[PDB]
């Protein structure tokens, strides 16, 4: 392995071009993003055989400083004329490879720093403020992009993946976990009605990576919409396990968004122990599941 | 000092009696709490001169196990018939002192564990779920109560305070910080238009402690309402400092709730450095302010 | 209440004057501090009635910017010629009140950012490096100071406290917790031999505030020494409770340091749950705690 | 992708068989591990085509409960008779695949929960306690293992890797970063003498997986020894970059441990910003990093 880069490149832009014209779906009110405030945390990794002597000889001649990579990202956010994190990563990646001919590969992560609307009163009327926003430490959209320079000097996206991270959902009833293996190691009781508490990371890949950019917004899949599909499916499903739940969420996603090729899940079980009905936090060990649904 | 207790007593109650009958204010849609899911994180501390030999001699005869205090709290959440964290603390405090004659003082903290509603579709109709909720790591309500046993064996609440913790607000424009002292230690440039980013912890005390319990809901002050006052005042104010903002928030709160005696603020400055406009995270050191507005 | 200030003022100084000439105790090999690297995390709070209109009117005329307080602290660590965090706080506090005559009260916290020695081979042998240090996220020393300006413009310290925070100690045997109240709220089994795991914050106050500064280092009480008393007493004692343990630690501290007026404990119980060999695991989140003062 | 499992399976064992008979190196005094307290945090992931209907149909007939996996791990730590985390993972993995014939693959991560010695006075002298230990939140050893079941029901290790995580080292002088690209994105000054502060995660792979277990301890590579190589090479080296340093650390590791095939680094730059004495402070959050393998 040989690469290097910069992490935790926070960048906040005001008044990015708004994202409008999205295709709505039944599960979600989402219809675009005002982009009064657009926050992203970027990580950049780069590689190329020509970097070898920066390691083996201490030769910094071909080292773009990681501090300069941070400047590069923040300055490109000031000039970005598009409307999504996905498109912003493509802009940064193409621009970086065009600038630095000795770089052969670039990997980018962008994580949304989300902000929510707040109430303000003007002339007695309460409505969403256009100035004051609330920083959210809950779920957030993500985007990943890998681009390479080929032998013929063409640039090519070899991987692209969008996502929703940090979704923590609890359903108070209508969940069971029964029928699992009972042997010398099994102490868990069957439960026909548990308050299933899952953490979800959900990632999707497009059949056509250009759909991820938002330039034709009707083909863009929004993390907000994915969130609302997950809650809808959770609500309507008498779940039989987390495994069963996440399969059904994935099927619904792929039904609503035929332009997607796959949906990938990382889920964690954080269900409370049962002590009106009162529950409490469990000991630290947590179950998890990882599963891809394909179109 | 001599006391002991139990922290991080998480307890989750389903279907607590709903909080209804509250007074609604223009700044906030708040009109009560459904209480399908009621989460609280409780800290209990107890004292009394008869505890002395548990320390000085290793005598456990008068030690209620801290583990038992956890059981006490969780069982009392199961039997609580009221509608507020503040009232639940009074229930626990009175019950504990009635149970254990050798305890002279009990302090309680209750911190809301907040859950937000989610969307679900049924037969082409999208609505709030009554089953699926989203765990929030953003702002949360708080309550504090200290109760003592007097020499005539009556019980007396000696301090009560409610609050809202963890509110993080950024206003993109309409904020200035100018006119401060410039001397050998001053490098901060004056700024007539900064995207002020404040963390707020807001606490209030009632003129009459009974109003905190929710027995008469018309007199209850909800943390949700405090939040929306704070965002509305931030929106409308051309801020001149954080100090200036929190004073005005406090005045508005006391105007809206004449049953309150005081509002106390703990604020922090997390405003980004300026690099379309793009900003980035500052170095770790953070400004802060602490101020009481009284009625 | 009315005050404001700056938190998380990190400041790393190289080659501070070393702390030597300390007085030893049986429980500790501590003999001083090299101070090749001296890290401290400072919080400053200031007050004064003349700050009122910065809140009530948005008048910044008498506001020292909190950013300037950061500069103030960092610049004073560069000029500090003493040997302790405690003395550094007195230097900052006196300097700040002299500089800003409208400020009536200043409160300072300083938390050590500790670094540990590492090994290097050079010139034929392995020895402690004078250049490479390891950042520790374990226990750390603390200091607290409050100073006021009186009507006549003199300055006075009104509270001083030193401490050791974040000490996490587990003793695998030789601890019991029996004989506690067993009633309708009790499900805890009695345990005659538990692996007691305590978190300890330990804070001490001097009879004479001057002794906290290090100027006469023989009167200084080092957090390293307090750590070593705590581990020794934990080892020595067949404990009967955390309560029992911390009283005994406190008594040993005040016996070893007669210049101390008192020692205050915040302890927490993190003892593991028991499942050929003995195995334990992490408990549920709820944690017991004790707060207790032993006085001279 | 299809797998499921259990994370944060903390397990603490007392009086595991000690690790001794190790082979020493010049950079390190490491001579073994007492194992009075042996703490590990385990993550287990399992897979197999026969699990499909647990997702597609909600059929749990072939689901080992993740809670049962936690019991499996903890009980196996009680019966483990070996001396390393690496060997513990092999014991768990082999045992789990033998128990559950429908599971085709298991991956395990084991992270050390490290404890440090403390001082106690008893019977006239101060010495290391055999009972009281200090929980450390600094660097820690790691182990990774993947095992598969073949068509003929034999089991094979398919990947093994050991490591040291969380090592945070600052060298106060004797580091430069100069000569890098200065173009329209460059605002970093050249620096001929910086206090380079790196975080290091170092992972190694053996030529022969058996050498990772400790059964013949002379062939085991201890994380403690890797730590001490890293601190020695950092001290010895007038560093020209983090990239330069980690290559030199990796070369030394491979020279000292010919039984290793390769060593892999993840480093992060956390060097302080410079504000009488020299004073530095914490930087803004963005951090540089490097990922690099040195092979034998
Ligand atoms: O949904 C669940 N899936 C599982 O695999 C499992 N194991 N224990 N509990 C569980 N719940
Ligand atoms: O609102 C502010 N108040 C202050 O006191 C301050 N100091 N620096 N920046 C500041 N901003
Ligand atoms: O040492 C202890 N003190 C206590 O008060 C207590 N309560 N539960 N366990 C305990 N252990
Ligand atoms: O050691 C370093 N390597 C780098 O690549 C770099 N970039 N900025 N500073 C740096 N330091």
């Amino acid at each position: 392995v040989m690469y290097y880069g910069k992490g935790d490149v926070f960048a906040y832009r005001t008044y990015l071009k708004p994202l409008t014209g999205v295709r709505t779906i039944p599960e979600s009110p989402f219809s675009g993003r005002d982009h009064i405030l657009f926050g992203v945390n970027v990580k950049i990794s780069v590689g190329g055989t020509k970097l070898l002597t920066s390691f083996t000889k201490g030769d910094n001649s071909l080292v773009v400083a990681t501090d300069s990579m941070k400047n590069f990202i923040q300055k490109h956010l000031a000039s970005y004329t598009g409307t999504t994190i996905e498109g912003f990563l493509e802009y940064v990646a193409t621009s970086f490879l065009k600038k630095y001919s000795h770089i052969e590969k670039i990997s980018l992560i962008g994580e949304e720093i989300p902000f929510e609307t707040t109430f303000a009163v003007k002339n007695g009327n309460r409505a969403a403020s256009e100035l004051v926003f609330k920083k959210s430490r809950n779920e957030y959209a993500t985007a990943y992009l890998n681009m390479v320079r080929n032998e013929d000097n063409t640039l090519n996206i070899t991987e692209q993946q969008s996502g929703l991270a940090g979704l923590q959902l609890i359903k108070v009833s209508g969940n069971s976990f029964v029928g699992f293996i009972r042997d010398e190691y099994t102490t868990l009781p069957e439960d026909s009605n548990r308050p299933l508490f899952v953490y979800l990371n959900i990632k999707w890949k497009y059949k056509n990576t250009e759909d991820s950019f938002g330039t034709n917004p009707e083909n863009y899949v929004a993390a907000e919409q994915i969130r609302d599909i997950a809650t809808s499916v959770f609500h309507e499903t008498e779940t039989l396990s987390i495994q069963h739940l996440i399969y059904l969420i994935g099927r619904r996603i792929l039904e609503r968004f035929p332009q997607l090729q796959e949906v990938y899940f990382e889920s964690q079980n954080h269900t409370w122990d049962k002590i009106g009905k009162v529950y409490t936090e469990p000991r630290p060990p947590y179950g998890f599941q990882c599963f891809t649904v394909t179109q």
